[PDB]
């Protein structure tokens, strides 16, 4: 991996290995989204980040994902070498945004894009807070400063309502095990992502591949809490997700995805 | 990744990734056993199988893993370049042998060394059988012919006899349930899983406080994806052993049994 020429955006190559594939023999979205956040941590290395700015830590300041939006068309195969670029860009106030671009490295053709909300939070109290000017001079120097968008034209800005009881689908006493956590021991967001496409039929990820997959962020599960996942279909085949505490019902995330036949 | 000047063994070079390690920025024992199946998987892929050999496949037979030992001295770093070594042996009519050697790429130490037993089955009754000469013939090819062993020592780990738990256990962490990322092209429970789902009742302060030298796992069952199981630990021992086992949650079937051994930090 490589910062590009300009040093505004972030290059690494992955071979898809064995156990990153499922039944098609491509990989999974689960692991279409781990490459992306390494290829996205390994651009804040090359900068010199943590990615928290300097400022950010003696304030005990950092970056969470509020949303997450990924379109793939086509899913690379095992042995297959795709090319990921990333880039980040602010957003003002309001935070970040860190966008993706998947190639096939053999045909140089896009396979995949994505884009990500981040907004910034004292690490202790999970309050939300604007971007101030200190902690903005210090990220902006490693940014394009012309608009560079994943997703010019879209469904990445659409609204997600709030699944309704009763779901049509359900899967339910979701618990993280250590493999789920990160090096913070917090739960990794692709976890949430397994944990939406549980409640698909089986029937459906058997006959449809995923094309979108959008995902809002409104708490993190702990180690010790229980998940119910519910889906409905909205409709290709569309689905409205919904995440929430097996107990009291407290919303963690939602969702939509798009299915296309096989 | 290549295979090597004599084409008797298999070895490559892996970076540790950032999703890839645990609490101590270093790979954990799940990463390390994804990465020896993945190199296994390329050694096959090198020398033609896909291991099944042609003899197999007309027979609907597969190698199915009835031991798997984990020794590691050092986990690598996230970054780490890690170069891992495999070959395969036969073990006459009894089945075959895998065995791993993990090295730091930059000071060339040997940081870690597996070893697993397979057995070969009808894919459809998963009845086991003896080795035949016609199998036995199209692998050999692959293997060195003199004894080549991981695990040399006359009376190592690897080899020990792993008692069954008894009611009740010390700890426990019940309802264990693959999701869809647990499972492989095949859509059968990743190996890998039941390595996680022993180690998620070894309690918290043991893995904070702790490193995971040495894991032996013996293979009884195959979890299917609807099944729900249960895992036990009990202490048997500045070092701490454990005696473990994974059953379902319902009938109490045994899937997996097995031992690990940890270090103080
Ligand atoms: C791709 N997603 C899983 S994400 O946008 O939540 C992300 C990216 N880097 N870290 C988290
Ligand atoms: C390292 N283990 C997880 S294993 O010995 O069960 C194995 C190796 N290749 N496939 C399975």
């Amino acid at each position: 991996g490589s910062l590009t020429e300009d040093g505004l955006s972030y290059k690494e190559k992955f071979v898809v290995r064995s156990y990153e594939v499922g039944s098609n023999k491509t990989a999974t979205v689960e692991t279409i989204a781990n490459l992306l956040q390494e290829v996205g941590c390994n651009h804040a290395q090359s900068v010199g980040f943590s990615a928290t700015t300097t400022t950010m830590r003696k304030l005990h300041l950092i970056w969470v994902t509020a949303r997450m939006h990924i379109e793939i068309y086509k899913y690379p195969a095992w042995g297959d070498v795709v090319e990921i670029e990333t880039w980040c860009q602010s957003e003002g106030r309001i935070g970040t945004r860190r966008d993706w671009i998947l190639k096939d490295s053999v045909t140089g053709e896009v396979t995949g894009r994505a884009t990500s909300k981040w907004v910034m939070m004292n690490q202790d109290t999970r309050r939300l807070q604007k971007v101030s000017d200190d902690v903005r001079d210090e990220y902006l120097v490693f940014c394009p400063q012309e608009p560079r968008l994943a997703f010019p034209e879209n469904r990445s800005l659409k609204k997600i309502p709030k699944l309704e009881d009763p779901a049509q689908y359900s899967m339910i006493g979701l618990k993280p095990r250590r493999a789920d956590l990160d090096m913070n021991q917090h739960v990794n967001n692709v976890t949430y992502i397994g944990w939406v496409l549980e409640s698909i039929p089986q029937e459906i990820v058997d006959t449809h591949e995923l094309q979108v997959i959008t995902l809002d962020y409104r708490r993190e599960c702990q180690q010790d809490d229980v998940v119910d996942s519910l889906t409905t279909t909205t409709s290709d085949s569309q689905f409205l997700h919904l995440l929430r505490l097996s107990g009291d019902g407290q919303e963690i995330n939602r969702g939509t995805t798009l299915w296309r036949k096989k």
